[PDB]
């Protein structure tokens, strides 16, 4: 079974020609095909329109504070008894996230793979830059890569990871308790929507 | 102490944005930023003829190379007496003013070489030959890169002694200091670009 959990962290609960982006986000994963439960995860003060809006649709779980305080006691409730194969975390802001990625994501899951994520080249030179605008180096762009979401992940690894701490991005915890992760390609069209520029973007592309 | 601009292009230069191509906005945003007062924009030699029809009197053209650094030292050839170098990619087409004159800003206040830069909006992991990723360098202070870069002729010079020019300034021991960047000075390459650019520049 495949549960994607999205993680409430404002942004996400932004319009987007007559939907929110994390109803999009939801949708795109629903319309995966390959997901079959979306658990939305809402700190307390958002509880009510969370409701409203992604009526399951979803299920509700609310809520901490933090991202990983949500996402941890979403983990909570995927628990045992029900617990899923695999659990997808998805950035709401990346509404746009093509089914087909979905798709890729879960299928290397089912191939053996315990951890994934979705992956871009970079488009820019990129630099390593010191607090005082001094740079440091310029690593090799090859051997780099610029990360998406959904990560997908065996729901017992992902457990775990949350577990260790304490002692973003949620392969990073699976990366420090020395689990090994995995990459397949994303998409340009799963972008996380953060600035202006990005909604315009966003507008021109649903209504294209 | 002129500034002058050289932009390295030699189908990115011709792609006409609605009604203009982006070698010809590239070259309008060098010279509205106030501090710009040459350009010299290198198109390979079939194009030559074209590209002067198009820009006239905002920039002497010259005829390119194989590939990148191969024309820059031709267009640097050229002149042969300017202080600081620019050198911006024409596929920044809509590149705002401010930030290459926050560029020649930081030229005139001593730094020999400067390049506007960005923080990155996805989280940069390393990726080995078999797509295993080997680790998120959250610590380095990583950055997205743009154009223009700035940099004294003499040492723009000595570093011409693999698109990104700075390299070459730090190949050479030279040191780069970075101011922000814009994210409106994307490069236009993917589809996506064009349509961020038409949103934008009809907006």
């Amino acid at each position: 079974e495949v549960v994607a959990i999205v993680p409430a962290a404002p942004k996400a609960f932004y319009q987007l020609d007559g939907q929110t982006l994390i109803e999009r986000a939801v949708d795109g994963l629903l319309d995966s095909g390959v997901v079959d439960t979306v658990v939305v995860a809402v700190p307390a003060d958002r509880t009510d329109e969370a409701r409203q809006i992604l009526g399951h649709r979803a299920m509700i779980v609310a809520g901490g504070s933090n991202r990983t305080d949500t996402v941890n006691l979403a983990l909570t409730v995927l628990s045992g008894t029900a617990e899923p194969e695999f659990v997808l975390v998805h950035d709401a802001a990346r509404a746009l996230t093509p089914p087909a990625l979905v798709a890729r994501v879960v299928e290397a899951l089912r191939d053996g793979y315990a951890a994934v994520v979705p992956v871009l080249p970079l488009s820019d030179t990129i630099k390593a830059v010191d607090a005082n605008g001094v740079v440091l180096g310029t690593p090799e762009r090859a051997g780099l890569r610029a990360v998406q979401t959904p990560q997908g992940f065996t729901t017992d690894l992902l457990l775990r990871s949350y577990q260790r701490g304490s002692l973003t991005d949620d392969a990073s915890l699976v990366e420090h308790i020395g689990g090994q992760v995995q990459v397949v390609d994303g998409d340009p069209l799963a972008f996380k929507i953060t600035t202006k520029l990005d909604l315009l973007l966003a507008q021109a592309i649903v209504r294209g």
